[PDB]
């Protein structure tokens, strides 16, 4: 069958699982999955261009905006003048521990393929992203 | 950064990237984003179960059942008595050249990485989906 062995479907579900289930957690500890997405992509970062978090929390740029609206107002991002956007301290304390929490999963999911295949995995991936970018 | 080298936002960065990529292709070919996952996740398929062609075509099954029922009206696909679903000649015939143009991006993808990159990649990818699959 073609799907069966077509890499944009296996990266698609692969994808689609591994992120449900960590959504699941994110939900329970009050996160919505953008909410999520845009304070993980700031954590530990410089501040960022609005297309740049949008290419990494994988969302159209509208839809960050308007995301970013309302995380603004609640005082867990901050836009600053290109528009740059960081995380605040609030929005840091805010997600650390859910951070915490993603690593282990992470590790679970990882730990059936050991090191070697996990590092693997994500170097392809990066290299891919790279390749692929625009 | 901790989005730099977590897993599921590695993941869903490179399947949009590279998914996009061959949406625009579909699109030029009259194809639609799920209309495409449909027929190419039943092409050279027996017959599946709503929920399975749910599953590997990333598409929650309420949108699927609305998909089908144009699709079928078009005659591309259809049920039969669990629902399963197949692709009829129709489908195939129309979808045939557009899985061609696939495989030809699938492979100018994977070539920068060699054929055992690419094969360790494909198998990680569907031990991840066979272990993460409800
Ligand atoms: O939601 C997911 O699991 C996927 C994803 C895409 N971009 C992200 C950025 C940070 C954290 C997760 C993601
Ligand atoms: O649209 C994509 O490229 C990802 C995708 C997810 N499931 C699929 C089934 C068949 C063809 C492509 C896909």
């Amino acid at each position: 069958r073609f799907v069966d062995d077509y890499l944009p479907a296996l990266l698609a579900q692969a994808s689609q699982l591994i992120s449900s289930e960590f959504h699941e957690v994110a939900r329970q500890h009050g996160f919505s999955v953008s909410e999520w997405r845009v304070m993980a992509s700031l954590a530990g970062s410089e501040p960022i261009s609005i297309g740049q978090l949008a290419q990494v929390t994988v969302t159209k740029q509208p839809t960050v905006t308007r995301l970013l609206d309302r995380m603004e107002a609640r005082g867990q991002v901050e836009r600053l003048p290109i528009t740059l956007v960081r995380i605040t301290r609030k929005g840091l304390k805010a997600v650390e521990h859910l951070m915490e929490l993603a690593r282990e999963h992470e590790r679970r999911v990882l730990e059936p393929f050991g090191l070697r295949r996990a590092e693997e995995l994500k170097q392809t991936l990066r290299q891919m992203i790279d390749l692929h970018v625009h």
